[PDB]
């Protein structure tokens, strides 16, 4: 009950919204370039293609294109995101939603598991963590400020398809996905669906509060420990983060929401994701699964194609 | 223990590689500066130094220093752990008092100063044995780490109040690794004490479950980069470059070895595939109840 009055921790900077319009006005007027180049995978409904296009910081991004054999007709597209430190799965994982006439785009984050370059360069920490790479030269360095703009891009060059329904266009994804998913619907407010499975990227400050060195945020308190044990710029620390912390964006948000969440979850705890969750002002709907945690969430896939 | 020859497949050119990047640090004039450090003392002068590597990055060290400066002290080359610093000022104050000369070095984006500049196609999201592994072990972090190593001692040595006849490294876990591959790469160090060293007999960490160790970063790129190990060989065959037991031969300064019985962050197997191919004088201590951790009385034993 209380999850629903949770407001979150955030301080959202006054200048928030004019630096992520401008990003969105970037990638509009940008003229992108990418290629296709089809992955030899037999299959009699299906075909697959690698898809590779450059950033507008001029980092080399992958995804995987998946798309039925007729092509002379539009379909509804998917955009779908990866989980932590993992890629964009199996190319089978995807044969199924496409034969019911559907296009996938599977997007690769950069420098991860899969073939996606990251090209931050940074003066501070690279021993781990992508949430606080290039911490040092601010919030414009950040590693999730090209990551959040490759959804926005991503979605452009979909859009344009001749063989995508472009007023149908959804977005999902688990753990880091379901964060990337909500920020694509949030940059891309042409994005009409999103389902977001125990969403990551929310609510750093109380995620931090909460004693993160068994989360998925342990990088935040890993900072500390070596970077400024006796907290000199605590301050300055989280302020970086409110530009990537997808509870400031959720309020963009007019896609209709599915939010999937395990009750057991100390990997991305409950509290940090309804933060952005209850900022979302769109259609929206809350699903749980008290026994499970970070993992694999069963029956709800069929309870939702009703 | 004595027996033990590592699993390393020593490469061809691994010698001329490390020759060649040795004449490179040799025929270059390194441009440094000094900065006052604000640690009040009555024994010891403390500076920020930086300098900038043959490959552009800016590498920061502590210089700490005598009073006086008119004759030649011993110097000191010490390195630290993995993820951590040059660690505080004062713990050097002792040290430098007895009439040395301490350049406490910061590893590169390690949480220290020092800027690591390595760029990569590949995963970025963790580990620092393997960043830049994909472009070859040419672009291997450490490759540009142990070329600081010989830098700093470079630099170190040409200063006036230096005994550039008397320089030693310390250092433990990485710092030990460091120390280790200090004293192979440059040669006229005298001495060297190395505290359970790290970055040693890669193939037999992997091969020994590596998840709980400090070497989790090689099971970790299988699991996430080649699931199937159809680069296995490829991947091995890049970090020899970086395997300090290759690098043992070639040492002729004395050593003293230091270690942990009870280690499973460093198994101590890995340590003794280096240990056992020094050829210089080296010496061996075990404290058999300690584990990657302080380990104590051994310092006033020496
Ligand atoms: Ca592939
Ligand atoms: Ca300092």
């Amino acid at each position: 009950n209380n999850w629903q009055d949770y407001q979150g921790s955030s301080l959202k900077p006054e200048d928030f919204d004019k630096f992520w319009d401008e990003k969105i006005n970037l990638v509009s007027n940008h003229q992108f370039e990418f290629e296709l180049i089809e992955k030899n995978l037999s299959s009699k409904v299906v075909n697959f293609y690698h898809l590779w296009f450059t950033a507008i910081d001029g980092a080399k991004i992958h995804a995987q294109l998946i798309v039925p054999k007729n092509l002379k007709e539009k379909y509804p597209a998917i955009l779908q995101f990866h989980g932590y430190h993992c890629d964009s799965g199996d190319w089978v994982d995807k044969i199924g939603i496409v034969a019911e006439g559907n296009v996938v785009l599977a997007l690769d984050c950069r420098g991860q598991g899969g073939l996606s370059q990251d090209n931050i360069q940074t003066m501070g920490m690279t021993m781990k963590g992508l949430i606080v790479r290039g911490i040092d030269e601010g919030y414009e360095n950040l590693y999730y400020v090209r990551q959040f703009m490759d959804l926005i891009t991503a979605t452009k060059i979909l859009s344009e398809f001749d063989f995508v329904d472009e007023t149908n266009i959804s977005a999902q994804g688990a753990s880091q996905g379901g964060a990337l998913a909500v920020a694509c619907a949030a940059l891309s407010p042409l994005i009409k669906k999103v389902t977001a499975t125990y969403p990551f990227l929310s609510d750093y400050r109380k995620a931090y509060e909460l004693g993160a060195e068994e989360s998925a945020f342990e990088e935040l308190p890993y900072w500390f420990q070596f970077k400024d044990p006796l907290h000199l710029r605590e301050d300055w620390f989280f302020n970086q983060l409110e530009y990537i912390d997808i509870q400031n964006l959720a309020p963009r948000i007019k896609a209709e929401v599915i939010w999937i969440l395990g009750g057991k979850d100390t990997v991305v705890p409950p509290i940090t994701q309804m933060a952005a969750y209850n900022k979302i002002q769109s259609k929206k709907s809350l699903y749980v699964l008290p026994e499970y945690g970070h993992e694999y969430l069963p029956k709800i896939s069929d309870w939702l194609r009703e």
